[PDB]
């Protein structure tokens, strides 16, 4: 289609989706600038305090926006319920757009906030993992983002976007970050990806980009057929 | 306006604040000294520790205080639901003031039980980071306060875990920035107890950075 | 009274508690061992994990017991309770027995696994920690088990016209994490007891006159925290 | 009952199965071994972490099947729902075979991707450990075993499971046997990592993790006997 201009109630979707995308990326990079800023060891929240951020957050977030746009958050999401023709393209497109620039703001208040830090350490930056190929960065991209679409899909409620359940992406977040941080940061999220390349502006890290849309848009795929054969 | 002392449902309301807000200042304070009052690497419940005792006790409270008197614990909750006529200015003068008696109150035990550590260790009371300025101290106040009353706003139903989460989640990115406060209240309490001329100095930021965050935080569901 | 020995329906509910109260002491004790046991650096759960196995355990057991005799896993839970009077004196201690009995065999069961471990690394067992006076462990001890039946007490409903142990999910969440989060406060003081059958047990099987010395504490205090709390579900 | 192949609505279920046990296996030992890999004091995840990739994972995924195909994901909680005849031997088996080739597809995920540290550290498969012998492994097993299907009946419905409960179940008895037997109670999980990681100790010592869950699920369901 291309007029699905429904006044009012949706250019307010790709505007709940901005504001959320936003506070994501505070957040979370907000606390993974906080870890490296570490003078003494053992002394912030670790590994596992960043992994809960971003599953945290994602529940949160999709809890807020859960019957105002339906939750997205993330592009591969919206890609994934797009081809299922459970959202339209004019919708996914301007959501996706909302969801990059979004992630842009958030990365930038980290930035200004924290300054120093953020080109000392990564700036919440994805490159792959020291030590491993673009390849395994690239598959454990598109299983971790399987793992989060999969979760979604059956996070739909059916009761014209559809509801979704939160505690199980949170955790469905959380637990692709628990395996796949040593690896490559873990992305599972183009516009998360996108806003920190963006902001920190590192050739090492736009180099790696690609892996971190077609990763995520592949394993969405898959999902939609997983939710194809059954 | 005088136009309310009914005879029980509200003195009582009031008194639901109190003990909420002061079980909330002793947990966690309770647990902040016990991490800096620690002789083994690791053995201290963790950072991560500390923001699972701040979200985890507003969980806690909202849930036993949910349907007695709107389960607030923070004034700054609690303004951003006036600048909703969602409660009446009475109300919420007088949810203020039970809130930071109760905050006060925790904090003066731990400080009786423990005098030492608390003592030798920062009263567990918000101040500035040893490395940033004011100006990013306040704007991560907003910021995180923004994301809990954003929460308890749509975590109205005419409402837990997700507080439970939106407190801890910010603690996770606040901590080594203020000392996560977003809520005057317990900054206000462990101000009075532990009664520094630095954190006196810094005080206004947890008063005026949650209330911005807070009225931010009512309007955006203005438009939406 | 004395007339609720009624067939199946109860001598089950003094058992569905047994069971319960043990793998409660098994897990817990089996990791606040499997953490004091160690020999490089930060490489147990933390005590991060070990308050998570106690309050985990208590949402699990709570939701596992719940409609089956009320999920009380805890004589302090059930002392308040019966001074709310509902639940009667005889079922009341029932229910103590079959708790302490359980925490017994709990740990029993651990020291029976990690024989060595155990005795030498604490005895997972409660006790006055270095610095602390008697005074601020007792008040520790209220306090703590205040926050655990103030929780309880909402976490009652008048919810079973019908059927419980499957309803609308909740009641074991705030317990769970009313536990977790009193041992975050507590562990460094008195190691957290908020439940007399819990300190009980492990002081039976460590058997060490320190930890004997010290037991009344884990009575006086949490029976004191559940009728101030018990009470404060009248006045409120 | 032998008489069930109905065409789809089941060839299907041991298919949810098996793409369960796999992305359970991957995101666990593929947080397994990124702990063991990190270099620094207080770098990965932590074992708290790994606790939580397993405990976590079982909630994710009993949620996403479970209403479609149960939500196994486990031959010990499926042997004990087949001991309480709310399950068929036929339906068992093709899911048990559905577990240990999704678990091994899983593991074998894992390696091939992060190889070199992975040969280097276990596998992430199940073993004893230097300090504990064969008897208290398999007790741990057991009680283990035990503790997360006594969850599971409780967690069926008059109506499927409801997963915060076992996401919680399977984390907390990791607490307690991460030291021991770096948790099993789960035979294709156990199975998986054998035959990846291919050692003759994790061979050794693998019949416990096949009879210790099976005991505990036996002993669990024969709770809903006298219960």
């Amino acid at each position: 289609d291309l007029g699905e201009l429904k006044l009012w109630s949706f250019w307010r979707a790709a505007i709940a989706e901005f504001i959320a995308t936003l506070l994501f990326l505070y957040i979370t990079v907000a606390t993974v600038i906080g870890h490296s800023k570490e003078t003494v060891v053992c002394g912030s929240v670790g590994l596992l305090g960043i992994a809960w951020a971003f599953g945290g957050m994602i529940f949160v977030l999709v809890y807020c926006t859960a019957g105002i746009s339906g939750g997205h958050i993330n592009p591969a999401v919206t890609f994934g319920l797009f081809l299922a023709r459970k959202v339209s393209l004019l919708r996914a497109l301007v959501y996706m757009i909302a969801q990059c620039l979004g992630a842009i703001c958030g990365v930038g208040l980290v930035k200004a906030f924290m300054k120093g830090p953020y080109n000392q350490f990564g700036g919440g930056a994805n490159s792959v993992a020291l030590g491993y190929n673009k390849g395994t960065a690239l598959g454990a991209e598109i299983i971790g983002t399987f793992v989060l679409v999969y979760t979604v899909f059956s996070a739909t409620d059916p009761k014209h976007v559809p509801i979704l359940a939160p505690l199980p992406i949170g955790f469905a977040v959380f637990m692709v970050h628990l395996a796949t941080i040593p690896i490559t940061g873990t992305g599972i999220n183009p516009a998360r990806s996108f806003g920190a390349a963006v902001i920190f502006n590192s050739n090492k890290v736009w180099d790696d980009q690609w892996i971190f849309w077609v990763g995520p848009f592949i394993g969405a795929a898959v999902a939609a057929a997983y939710h194809q054969y059954v």
